[PDB]
This record gives C-alpha cells, sequence and structure tokens, in this order.
C-alpha cells in the first residue's frame, strides 16, 4: 500500500492569515504517460462527510475558492490556504486516489483561534 | 452532483449481532458497459482517516473479513454486518467512486450497546 504522511497533526491559526500543509506519499503519484499527479485533497468538516476539493494535486473543484491552492509532484505535495476563514474549520485529507487500495493519510486538523 | 443518501444516520447495537444500512444513489451507478456497479464504502474509525473496505458494490479489500458484504445495484445498495464486534465502531460512508465529482453519503454512525 501507498503510505500518505500528513503534517503537521494540528494547526490553530487567526483569521485572514496564510497556513501549509504537507503530504508525502511513499510511492511516486507522477504518472510519466500523461504527466499527471493523482493526488486529492479533500475537506471534512465537524460532523460531516469528506468533500472533494482538489484532484489531480492542483485542480479545484467547481466551487471551491481559489484561496486552496494545491501544488507539488512526484511525493511531496502541499495545501496552502493563503486567507483562512471560519468557514474553513475543518479536517484535511490528502489521498492516493488510483492506486488500490486508495488510501487517506491521517489527516491535518484546522482550528481557528480567537 | 450525485447524492448519496444513507440511512440510517447512526444506529446502537450489541456485539454478535446482525445490522444492515442502505445508501441510495440518485443517479445510476451500473455501468452497462461493464455490469460493474461504481460505487465503494469506507469505514472511519473515531481520529482516524476514512479507509477503504469495499469497492465494485460488492469486492471486500484485502483484509477485510467476510462478516461484511456489501449489495445492490444500479441505485439501491446495503451495507450488512452479520456480527459485530467491538473494533467495528466507526462511521460508515457509501461513495460514488467514478462520476466526478466524487460523492460521500453523510454516513451511518455504528455504536455498541453495553
Amino acid at each position: 500500500d501507498i503510505v500518505m504522511t500528513q503534517s503537521p497533526s494540528s494547526l490553530s491559526v487567526s483569521a485572514g492569515e496564510r497556513v501549509t500543509m504537507s503530504c508525502k506519499s511513499s510511492q511516486s503519484l507522477l504518472n510519466s504517460g500523461n504527466q499527471k499527479n493523482f493526488l486529492a485533497w479533500y475537506q471534512q468538516k465537524p460532523g460531516q462527510p469528506p468533500k472533494l476539493l482538489i484532484y489531480g494535486a492542483s485542480t479545484r473543484e467547481s466551487g471551491v475558492p481559489d484561496r486552496f491552492t494545491g501544488s507539488g509532484s512526484g511525493t511531496d505535495f502541499t495545501l496552502t490556504i493563503s486567507s483562512v476563514q471560519a468557514e474553513d474549520l475543518a479536517v484535511y485529507y490528502c489521498q492516493n486516489d488510483h492506486s488500490y487500495p486508495l488510501t487517506f493519510g491521517a489527516g491535518t486538523k484546522l482550528e481557528l483561534k480567537r
């Protein structure tokens, strides 16, 4: 199986400020064929199911604001939120989304500071 | 988007007994081509990421015990756990896993009765 290592495990930030979170895969996710990275990020708000934010390492889903950016390639990926808002409170997971069994990392919990 | 409707939302059961949970999709998940249903079930234990239990509506992942069975076709799917044990305590989600955006249902929380 592909192990996805997420960090940090939790962070606390004030509204309007930038955060970066890392996701490393134990195997390359880059498809040398079509030069695509098979990596998704999901957001899971408290008491809700996960919801797909980004796939292909950096394509945002419809309706996901531009303050989310996914980047990186091969094994080393990043999710940045340039200006965190109150509704961004959630656990963020990265997922190996094409090589079975499909595998999530352990998640980065984002909490807002008052 | 495909809406996945899960029920019940939670249930409480004693060890060694049977439970059934339903997942309905608002669009058919059956691929008339290869007669496959594009439906996964994931298990999410407390404080952990989701983990893929079944894909193709009824194929178990490696290492998933036979007391899990997934069934159904088209729009109407079932997950049965024939003899619930303590480590089965979790939220179970079904997912539309092939038609973007990929979509989870709201989950069935399984709790053990003492």
